[PDB]
């Protein structure tokens, strides 16, 4: 697939902040057997609560599979709209299409997409359908396309709405990615397409989160324009640690696109979280995924939260002091929302992602 004549900045346009007004949020169904345990079931039903919690502050849509839209029907309030949608995952903030406005004033960017790494590297063996998905969202809502060639997720890139993108190098400068472009050339087709002026790169996201290598939405993200929140831990001997204080030497040492000193906000991550026995039992191993093992060292961060109008969505780990200092966190920097957590999250971690990770904001089209 080719590229788009002209970028979204030669017409204008820019991705605003998550904190800006939506339309509605995108959300995908879970279903594959070997990488949702129980046959999807606990995870559907997270899912559900997740998009049901969105529902108070805003519109949402559920895409579902084919064979499972009757039972996403089912298990979703009637005001949640539920759209017949082919997928071979369920990760909307990553095959979903990245939305752009300007001051048509809403457009969408499909990026390239490979399942996290592709052939050698990826999460699974066959994204077909995930490379369709921006273009039948878009098409549902009738708004315009921009197609990039890049390989690219949502849930690689943070902006601040002021020009600057957050990134990690162990993310968008792997090989598995786009090994024929230089960091340059990648900053170059980001700003086109996001309407960027300048990058803060950490060189590693969240330990353990070795499905994306390192998303930047699952380790750092803005708070508000010169203010991140950052995960954390005080422990030396997690290999979190490393890359924790790594990443807050970086951003200490970081100006953003206009010219503010960068203020981190720490967010301390769960006490460490293993995948059970019980837990891997329930997954099937078809040769077509990456295997699900016990013991695994599950890539829990409260930094994996979404922002809706006038809402905060958190995840909790069931941590005995982690899951409140993070609400109460939340609720300090984001004094405007309201904080909901969402109880069994770890359901959603087990396959590599978080709340974050599942949805996909529609920004509110600027008239
Ligand atoms: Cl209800
Ligand atoms: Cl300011
Ligand atoms: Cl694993
Ligand atoms: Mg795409
Ligand atoms: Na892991
Ligand atoms: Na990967
Ligand atoms: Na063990």
């Amino acid at each position: 697939s080719e590229e788009s004549r002209e970028s979204p900045a030669e017409h204008g346009y820019y991705m605003p902040a998550e904190w800006d007004s939506h339309a509605q949020t995108w959300i995908g169904w879970p279903e594959r057997q070997d990488n949702w345990r129980h046959n999807a079931l606990p995870a559907q039903r997270v899912f559900a609560g997740v998009a049901k919690a969105i529902s108070k502050f805003e519109p949402v849509t559920v895409c579902a599979s084919p064979a499972q839209w009757e039972n996403a029907r089912k298990q979703l309030p009637e005001d949640i709209r539920v759209v017949e949608m082919s997928m071979n995952d369920s990760w909307f903030r990553d095959s979903g299409p990245t939305f752009i406005v300007r001051k048509r004033n809403i457009a969408g960017i499909d990026w390239n997409f490979n399942a996290w790494g592709g052939a050698n590297d990826g999460c699974y063996n066959d994204w077909s359908h995930d490379l369709l998905v921006s273009r039948k969202i878009l098409a549902l809502e009738r708004i315009p396309r921009f197609q990039h060639s890049m390989i690219l997720e949502g849930g690689s890139i943070h902006v601040d709405g002021e020009g600057t993108c957050l990134v990690t190098e162990e993310c968008l400068l792997n090989k598995n990615r786009n090994p024929h472009m230089s960091k340059e050339q990648i900053e170059e087709e980001l700003k086109k397409y996001l309407g960027v002026q300048s990058f803060i790169w950490l060189p590693r996201g969240l330990y353990g989160d070795e499905d994306t290598n390192g998303h930047i939405d699952n380790m750092c993200c803005f708070a508000r324009p010169g203010v991140v929140l950052l995960s954390w831990t005080d422990d030396e001997t997690d290999p979190q640690y490393e890359r924790s204080v790594e990443a807050l030497s970086v951003l200490s040492n970081s100006i953003d696109a206009r010219g503010r000193k960068i203020q981190v906000i720490k967010l301390y991550i769960p006490e460490p979280l293993y995948m059970t026995e019980e837990e891997s039992s329930g997954i099937t191993q078809d040769g077509e995924a990456i295997p699900r093992l016990a013991g695994t060292r599950l890539a829990a961060s409260y930094v994996n939260f979404y922002i809706a109008n006038g809402g905060i969505i958190a995840p909790q780990f069931g941590d005995p002091i982690r899951d409140k200092e993070a609400i109460r966190v939340l609720s300090d920097t984001f004094p405007h929302h309201s904080v909901v957590g969402i109880e069994n999250a770890r359901e959603i971690v087990l396959a590599g992602g978080n709340i974050h990770c599942i949805t996909q904001q529609q920004p509110a089209e600027p008239t």
